[PDB]
């Protein structure tokens, strides 16, 4: 049986949309392209530098990933900019169901904690921001072990905190290629997919696949 | 002094542009967007699966890249169609300047090596049918080690097959993540930049930078 469940940020508990009138404002008719872009670098660093073995927090991963972002569209970054753009995360709301349904599994008596990659300072930020803190047991950062996702090192943390074993821990997820490490490593996954998009082809299938929250509330 | 080379495959002697073309007589009007999502799919499964310590040699990463890829654009893609496109690789033609690059840097006595995610089998018929085999001293293949890069166990593995010490092997490569794992490593970095494309922001820079082999040539 679950017992606990750990949550995903971004795409999962929070909307980004809001980084992407952030960053058109900034640099007006561009948003869409440089939010797109920023993302799949902010991605690609955390992965590349954990293979090379060379880690750097996300904050500095981020805005490297901005940096990179720019300068391939010809844009130009000052300072101030980018503090901006980069404090637009700390800002996010909440998908709709969220707050209800994050109140009733805590009704129900199971165990939430969040699994990012930022400081535990800026998760809490975000939480707090939106009124949804004390929903939450832990808050986890992937920065005690130097190394990000899907290295199986960052899934024993959230296991070591919540000191329950894998099986009993539910992995929630909207990005299939997390859900697919989870799953991997032996945490019964839920794959969070709102935009009808598909699975990753690395082997995997999650367990449940649902559109929202809501359905993860069904479940228990 | 460097008494070695190590090239890049794709991007770097051979131009994959034949595989967009052979993408859209499969799939007519597609072509550019299948091909564009099939390589990153094809870096990101390589990359999540070194990670996760969940290897499947490059064919196998090649096939999965492109079933995501036409699954997620809504196109049927049949066992003969996979076929084909994935067969379109092994017969890529080199850029122009290439082939006399390569005559003229063995001319001047320098061990010329081979290191891409394929099968030796495969790399060897690539070079056969570009007539360029005779021109290459070692082709290698990452599958010895089980990874992809840029895990440094793959960086070693050229080291090794070569007999030489990372400051004496030239890495050359059109990937900047690539040249950046090589820089990190040890080896003296040229990267090859035709398009006008910037580096990659995870504090690295190649040694050089240049926009064709004709340029690497110069160099000795």
């Amino acid at each position: 049986y679950i017992k606990g469940i750990a949550f995903d940020l971004y795409g999962t508990l929070f909307d980004v949309h809001s980084v992407v009138g952030r960053c058109d404002e900034a640099f007006p008719g561009r948003g869409r392209e440089i939010s797109a872009l920023w993302r799949q670098k902010q991605l690609e660093y955390t992965w590349l530098r954990s293979l090379m073995n060379r880690y750097v927090n996300f904050q500095q991963a981020t805005e490297d990933a901005l940096r990179f972002t720019c300068r391939h569209l010809g844009l130009d970054l000052d300072a101030r900019t980018r503090s901006t753009l980069c404090d637009a995360y700390l800002r996010l709301a909440p998908f709709s169901e969220v707050p209800d349904s994050l109140r009733e599994l805590k009704r129900r008596g199971l165990k939430l904690a969040i699994l990012s990659n930022g400081s535990p300072q800026s998760i809490d930020a975000v939480v707090s921001h939106a009124g949804l803190r004390d929903g939450f047991d832990h808050l986890l950062s992937v920065d005690p072990v130097q190394v990000y996702k899907p290295d199986n090192r960052v899934y024993e943390l959230a296991e070591q905190a919540l000191g329950l074993d894998r099986s009993a821990i539910l992995f929630v997820s909207s990005n299939a290629w997390d859900a697919t490490g989870a799953r991997y490593f032996g945490f019964p996954t839920c794959w969070i997919n709102r935009t009808g998009n598909v699975f990753e082809e690395m082997g995997q299938t999650p367990d449940w696949e649902v559109t929202s929250l809501r359905a993860v509330v069904e479940l228990f």
